[PDB]
């Protein structure tokens, strides 16, 4: 039958305002409701991730885990002009969807959808994409990755003292080894959020992490 993804789109294309990002999420979070796609509802987390964009405000964001690009719109739409999104996403036909949301949105110039893993192309940002460090890093993706890409951001020389990490879903499925790994380290200084699923009723939660910039290369 229909995937989701597309009838996500389908539902946004004939019931938000062209050109006008809140009214896209808003059409994302109604539809998802009432199909009680629990965790497609992003309200709840996009009250903290904006926050975290207005307080921080970011230049250069990187989304890894993109779906139909509610996140990315919701990130876009409080980015100043001249600022810039990547998003990774692995699925081409989710790319695909994010991309006409984007369009509809009018934010299409802010963003670049990456179309891959994560884990190859995070190597490839600092020459084929000529980035210097992230400013913020979203990471919503598969859960056992967010520790490992975590520390290949680190490798690769694209976090600087002062980058954000927020990290969704730390708790529900969960990302325990990611939140020990951070909570753990002098690297980064972190703090919980709380944040609502719907239909589960459970308290999911998002984790800022601010890179503090590397530890000692001695011990
Ligand atoms: N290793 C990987 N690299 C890139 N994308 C990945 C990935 N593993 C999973 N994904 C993608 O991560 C997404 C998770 S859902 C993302 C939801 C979105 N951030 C929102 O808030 O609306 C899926 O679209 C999936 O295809
Ligand atoms: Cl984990
Ligand atoms: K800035
Ligand atoms: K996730
Ligand atoms: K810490």
């Amino acid at each position: 039958g229909d995937t989701k993804e597309q009838r996500i789109l389908r539902y946004v294309q004939q019931n938000a305002k062209p050109g006008d990002p809140q009214s896209v999420l808003e059409a994302i979070d109604t539809y998802c409701t009432q199909k009680e796609w629990a965790m497609n509802v992003g309200d709840a987390k996009g009250q903290i991730m904006d926050a975290v964009i207005r307080e921080y405000s970011p230049s250069l964001v990187l989304e890894l885990g993109a779906y139909c690009g509610y996140s990315a719109v919701r990130m876009a739409r409080l980015l100043q002009p001249g600022a810039r999104l990547l998003t990774m996403e692995i699925n081409p036909d989710c790319a695909a969807i994010t991309q006409q949301m984007l369009n509809f949105a009018g934010l299409q110039d802010k963003v670049t959808i990456l179309n891959g893993a994560s884990q190859d192309l995070i190597p490839q940002l600092k020459k084929k994409y000529d980035v210097d460090t992230l400013d913020m890093v979203f990471l919503d993706h598969w859960k056992d990755r967010y520790l490992p890409d975590t520390l290949l951001l680190e490798k690769c020389g694209l976090l600087r003292k002062g980058t954000v990490l927020l990290a969704d879903n730390v708790i529900v499925p969960g990302t325990p080894d990611f939140l020990a790994y951070v909570r753990g380290s002098s690297s980064f200084e972190c703090t919980h959020y709380s944040s609502y699923l719907e239909y589960m009723k459970v308290v999911d939660g998002l984790e800022k992490a601010i890179y503090q910039g590397p530890s000692s290369p001695d011990k």
